[PDB]
């Protein structure tokens, strides 16, 4: 059975930085729109980078709209149980592959053309997130996929993951484009 304990308390008020909750805020919303749609208990904020490393969530999300463009039976048992043993066994990021290949089944453009050398990197990965919330945009061009609402601000988080958050972004030098104006090349380009 699960478990827990009952514990709560804080120290700012609404939150620290803007740019990093901002950060950490997507990601609960990237998690509500993928499960709104699929239906599946899926993992917190502070592990959905560890989720989404995992290729078994690449194709997945590959799959759930073009599963003809991705393989069958790609994922590893859909348990991903070797992965929390240790994690990657370079067998893994196959999933990966396919998933940046979905992309072909439009011709979208090379600006949501992610490397797996992000995606397999356990720090940084903004082009993983950032193109995850592109395809919102996506399907709903070429058929009536719904449409990710914005309303971060609602979830608090703590200060240590929030001040990290615009750390591991001041030196790594991590592109933080314009999540409001992400379909303008694909609609000029068509």
């Amino acid at each position: 059975g699960p478990l827990g304990s009952l514990t709560a308390e804080e120290m700012d008020e609404r939150r620290r930085q803007n740019v990093a909750y901002e950060y950490l805020c997507h990601l609960e919303e990237a998690k509500r729109w993928m499960e709104a749609c699929l239906g599946e208990d899926l993992p917190p904020t502070t592990e959905l980078e560890e989720g989404l490393r995992n290729g078994v969530y690449l194709a997945k999300l590959g799959n759930f709209f073009s599963p003809k463009v991705v393989s069958l039976k790609k994922i590893y048992d859909r348990e991903q149980t070797r992965y929390k043993a240790t994690g990657l066994h370079f067998r893994h990021t196959d999933n990966v592959i396919q998933w940046l290949n979905a992309m072909d089944e439009i011709g979208l453009p090379k600006i949501f053309y992610p490397e797996t050398t992000d995606i397999y990197d356990r720090k940084n990965m903004p082009r993983c997130i950032y193109c995850i919330h592109a395809l919102s945009l996506y399907l709903f061009k070429l058929g009536l996929a719904p449409q990710i609402q914005d309303l971060y601000g609602k979830v608090d988080f703590t200060e240590e993951e929030i001040n990290n958050m615009k750390t591991e972004l001041e030196k790594y030098g991590i592109q933080m484009p314009a999540f409001s104006k992400i379909g303008g090349i694909l609609a000029n380009e068509l």
